[PDB]
């Protein structure tokens, strides 16, 4: 039996939860258990790869879109996958908005069933990118979920899915094995029998295992990769294609008076920013992987084609290592040390210590925070590194109780994914939504520009919109962008072949939940002969 050992996420222990709509689920639920209608290859310019749906047609006015369901597709329990499943799934999100992870309810007014295998989504507002948005909404089995009294707490321990791996062959607190859907519609293309998911708590436990060659597919941070991982075995390979932005997010509505006086001050945010030595952070914390990001808008040099150089040039200084500039700005802004501790107090003389959070176990982020704390001390800003578990880290953000948080973002073929997910105020409310836009800075015009991006197909018009977004975010120094990272990815050729690589760059190689292309990737693998 071919078992692919994968690590899409860390856990202190394995807790059986296969609900695709819950943040507490196992990260092998979406894609592998519940296959999407279409998987967009974001690397290749967002090209749709059709799976459960054979085709779709967006109406010319961009106010609706139809999807043709592939016939002959079955759930793991033998029942047919039809339009009823799709209709029910979005109806569920309407019934329980906390299960709405994309904020899709705002855009989709209704989801009508045209026929057994055809559904039509009607929008509340024009969005040519709705197909992509729809593709990220998990679709569950209506014949099963309609009998579930409360979907919000349903742990779905014995999942019925459309994906390649639905059989829970083994489940212990330290390991679970997800095997082949006995009724998989694409069985002929699946050459991996089981997904082996061992329990790993953090980067330290992961390093020990990966160098010992007991893992096949991973996307974790690995220090000194060449010496410690690559040079240790000819079967140890990796490929780090460029990815999105990473930055420090500040909470504009921190409940502490002193902290809010600091964080909700553009001059302080710029001074915080200038204190950071971005290159040293990349060299030290990331071992030279990644590039400096001195775009106040967080755009990133990779997307320079979308940048208005003038805007970049004007705020670039506030996003460049400059100790003197930082200290001079703080003083001019009225931030001074009035109690002799070497740290600046707020203009009204209040003391404060910024708690910078980064998830426990994410050592590359943890090290970045500590480096940042030390760099901030140099400019007189008091800070302390905190490493709460991801759940806590994430929660403190959805509830706005955190101070500052270092985080990465998802990355698409253009800056929209980043700008929209990291700034659309519509994504700042609602349980079930990620952390990305939870800084609580809001602007009507910004939201308007963002929401207008896919209302037109005119690239020159989209560029004009991009420029407008850039300036508003840059002008307000909403976050403190630091760098553009990469899709960390490590593969072992000891047991399987067919992996994506620089030589075979089929798309984002990550195995993390949220990278739907992982379904396509796993379907390219085959055990060694
Ligand atoms: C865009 C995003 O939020 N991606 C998340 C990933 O960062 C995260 O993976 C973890 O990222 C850390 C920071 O680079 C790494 O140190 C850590 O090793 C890595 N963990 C694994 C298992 O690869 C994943 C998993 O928590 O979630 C994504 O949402
Ligand atoms: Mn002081």
């Amino acid at each position: 039996r071919s078992e692919l050992t994968i690590v899409p996420d860390f856990y202190p222990t394995m807790v059986r939860n296969f609900n695709p709509y819950l943040a507490t689920n196992l990260r092998t639920t979406t894609d592998f258990i519940y296959e999407p209608l279409v998987v967009f290859n974001e690397m290749k310019g967002n090209t749709p790869v059709f799976r459960l749906a054979e085709s779709y047609k967006m109406a010319d006015d961009l106010m609706s879109v139809t999807f043709d369901i592939r016939k002959g597709v079955k759930w793991s329990d033998g029942e047919a996958f039809t339009a009823d499943d799709v209709v029910y799934s979005f109806g569920l999100l309407k019934a329980k908005p906390e299960l709405d992870q994309r904020g899709i309810n705002k855009w989709v007014t209704s989801v009508e069933k045209v026929d057994e295998y055809k559904v039509r989504f009607r929008l509340s507002e024009a969005n040519s990118n709705v197909p992509y948005e729809i593709s990220l909404i998990p679709i569950v089995a209506e014949h099963v979920w309609k009998d579930v009294k409360d979907p919000t707490t349903f742990t779905n321990e014995n999942p019925v899915g459309t994906g390649p791996f639905t059989v829970i062959d083994t489940f212990t607190p330290q390991l679970y094995i997800q095997c082949r859907n006995p009724n998989y519609w694409d069985a002929a293309n699946l050459e991996v029998d089981c997904l082996r998911v061992p329990q790993i708590a953090n980067n330290d436990q992961l390093l020990g295992k990966i160098v010992n060659s007991e893992l096949d597919w991973t996307s974790s941070f690995v220090p000194d990769i060449d010496r410690t991982y690559a040079a240790a075995n000819p079967n140890h390979h990796y490929w780090y294609p460029a990815a999105g932005t990473q930055a420090f997010m500040v909470n504009f509505k921190n409940p502490d008076p002193a902290k809010k006086e600091a964080l909700d001050n553009v001059d302080f945010r710029r001074a915080f920013s200038m204190a950071l030595d971005r290159q040293t952070i990349i060299d030290i914390a990331f071992y030279g992987s990644g590039t400096v990001n001195d775009f106040a808008s967080g755009l990133g040099y990779a997307f320079e084609a979308w940048s208005d150089e003038a805007t970049h040039k004007k705020y670039k200084g506030f996003n460049t290592y400059d100790v003197e500039g930082s200290k001079k700005l703080l003083a001019k802004a009225g931030f001074k040390d009035v109690n002799g501790d070497g740290f600046v107090e707020t203009p009204s003389g209040k003391s404060f210590e910024l708690l910078i959070q980064s998830p426990n176990g994410w050592t590359d982020f943890n090290n970045t925070v500590q480096l940042a704390v030390e760099q901030l001390q140099e400019v007189g800003i008091k800070a302390k590194a905190r490493t709460p578990e991801f759940a806590v880290y994430n929660q403190a953000m959805l509830e706005g109780t955190y101070d500052v948080a270092y985080t990465n973002y998802f990355h698409g073929a253009d800056p929209f994914t980043y700008w929209n997910s990291g700034y659309n105020s519509a994504l700042q409310s609602g349980d079930g939504m990620p952390r990305f836009a939870m800084h609580y800075f809001t602007d009507k015009k910004l939201d308007g520009l963002l929401d207008s991006f896919y209302k037109t197909a005119d690239k020159n018009e989209q560029l004009a919109i991009a420029h407008g977004i850039q300036k508003i975010i840059a002008e307000n120094q909403v976050t403190i962008p630091v760098m553009s990272g990469a899709w960390m990815y490590q593969y072992n050729t000891t047991r399987f072949t067919g992996w994506w690589s620089e030589e075979n760059p089929k798309g984002r190689p990550s195995v993390w939940a949220g990278i739907p292309e992982r379904l396509l990737h796993v379907l390219d693998l085959k055990p060694v002969k």
